[PDB]
């Protein structure tokens, strides 16, 4: 038993982290085979970041302007290119610690682990979700750029996120490993707002099932609802609509607990309309939406 | 602020499986020794009432199967230290980090690398509760998973998982095999005492709120340590030790708020409540962030 926010073991990713420096600008890179991936704004000075013409800045750089360090060993850069907002540095040595890996672009609501790094050195690991407004509610300080998000399946690391920036509200924005931002953001030193965020309903439902599996049942009720009437209330409260695919992927939890998905939906509807009344669920005073159905099944089975 | 675990790679490189008969659990391979729970030498029926000295004298080195993945490590010695089994193996682990064995206090936090059949599955952050349980997340086969902190490049191992209690909390030992709390490695009804709130960590959390500009709860009073301890116990809060006051030193200096002034502010929060206001966005006080965790998350950690 037990239920905790849980990250993937980070060792396979730790073995890939390096430091990348251009001028006075240092951040993290990801070293896979003979290529180092990092945010392109490493090539900017402080004045460059206000309105950077990245292609001009990169054409004015040479290989020796990039200092790559794996621990105390300098890696010689022998080529460079740019793919969207990611800079790619070919080095003259293959990383012997390279895991089996893939690059994927995740969907809102999906979760991943973040290895927060500074100066190429791993600092901490934690679990994140892609928000519906395509920000992530991360924990990142100065120098964290180039830290990555990932999932692990068997022995294969699927990289899904590279960190680029923080927004005025404190949430974070970044790219996939092709350099394309999640969301309407740009790698420029300007204050940028996100769209209004919403709550990930399928994840809240998974977490309520987790609560039942671990003995928290006070929020249950006899009632059921139709899917449409649930979605009407959900949208009223800025919750994402629940699709039939969502109902289906909740099936295993429904069977494990004996609680139909639409019965649990009636419970959540009651919680939205009435609140928690000073009570807590799994120790939380708010409805948690950063566990997927898969996460709950994995931790409870 | 968010619970974050230490990077787990240095510990992942030390996880192995240990099997006796059909019982498999996890072990920790450091240099040429593997550490694991001694109840690996028990059958399910043995666990109801085990005699560990008598079970272990019937074992030889060749009864223990130690595997790093599919690779067997030959056992060349064995001994029991309290509730931990130590197996000397014929291979020194090339991935051995700099390490230490530490016994932590209630309230201290650590990362747990949850493992199954020697294979790391997940990492999460835990606090040792004042009743010497942890609110962990463990399935069957997780025994022998370890808890740790990392300081510079040194791994301090502080917990090895042994058992689940009726309330669903977890119990275990340090790496010298001494249980935290009054628990035993026997399959009987065991109860954790009623738990309490970790005062030193609530104070750390309040300092963290002040650092972020959220300081409505600061009052103009101070208190003595004795008076605060006596009041706090009436609210199911732990009393503070001198060591607690010391580890709050850095946050007190960073904010300019004496530890005892913050104690008086917390005392007011307890006697008067929150009154529908929040601290760091939350209506509950958080008690599983240590002073070190606050400094970690707010500053550059390795
Ligand atoms: C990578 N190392 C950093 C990570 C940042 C640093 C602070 N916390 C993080 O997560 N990335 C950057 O510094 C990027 C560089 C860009 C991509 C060129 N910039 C930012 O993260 C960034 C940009 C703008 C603001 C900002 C600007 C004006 C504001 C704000 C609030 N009110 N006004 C008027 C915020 C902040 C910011 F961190």
């Amino acid at each position: 038993s037990g239920f905790r926010k849980m990250a993937f073991p980070s060792g396979k990713v730790e073995g890939c982290m390096v430091q990348v420096t251009c001028g006075t600008t240092t951040l993290n890179g990801l070293w896979l085979d003979d290529v180092v991936y990092c945010p392109r704004h490493v090539i900017c000075t402080s004045e460059d970041m206000l309105n950077p013409n990245y292609e001009d800045l990169l054409i004015r750089k040479s290989n020796h302007n990039f200092l790559v360090q794996a621990g105390n060993v300098q890696l010689r850069v022998i080529g460079h290119s740019m793919q969207n907002c990611v800079l790619k540095l070919k080095v003259d040595t293959a990383n012997p610690k390279t895991p089996k890996y893939k690059f994927v672009r995740i969907q809102p609501g999906q979760t991943f682990s973040v290895l927060a790094c500074y100066n190429g050195s791993p600092s901490g690991v934690y679990q994140c979700a892609m928000r519906p407004n395509f920000t992530i509610k991360g924990s990142f300080l100065n120098g964290s750029c180039g830290s990555v998000g990932f999932n692990i399946d068997y022995d294969c690391v699927s990289f899904c996120y590279m960190h680029h920036m923080e927004l005025p509200t404190g949430v974070h924005a970044g790219t996939d490993l092709e350099g394309n931002f999640y969301g309407p953001f740009v790698d420029r030193q300007t204050a940028q707002a996100a769209g209004t965020d919403t709550t990930i309903t399928v994840n809240v439902l998974a977490w309520l099932y987790a609560a039942v599996i671990n003995g928290d049942r006070w929020f249950l009720n006899r009632f059921t609802t139709t899917l449409n009437d649930f979605n009407l209330v959900a949208m009223k409260y800025n919750y994402e609509p629940l699709t039939q695919d969502h109902v289906d992927i909740l099936g295993p939890l429904s069977a494990q607990t004996g609680i139909a998905v639409l019965d649990m939906c009636a419970s959540l509807k009651e919680l939205l309309q009435n609140g928690m009344n000073g009570r807590t669920i799994l120790g939380s005073a708010l409805l948690e939406d950063e566990f997927t159905p898969f996460d709950v099944v994995r931790q409870c089975s």
